[PDB]
DNA sequence: GTGATCAC
DNA sequence: GTGATCAC
């Protein structure tokens, strides 16, 4: 099932509302793993600190 | 330079 | 084998 839906900035400059496939701590920074749905690319983005883990 | 992750 | 993600 899917993740929290988080807003990022995609690699287009664009904010969106994106739910990351994968999610992990990277030491205390939170960070996910998206894909640009328009664009089929992959980026990682930090997360909120309180985001589920 | 570290810490984790994986599409490239 | 590692770029790229952040705050320290």
């Amino acid at each position: 099932s899917g993740k929290k839906p988080v807003k990022v900035k995609t690699p287009a400059g664009k904010e969106a509302e994106l739910v990351p496939e994968k999610v992990w701590a990277l030491g205390r920074v939170k960070i996910g793993l998206f894909k640009d749905p328009e664009t089929g690319k992959y980026f990682r983005h930090k997360l909120p600190d309180d985001y589920p883990i």
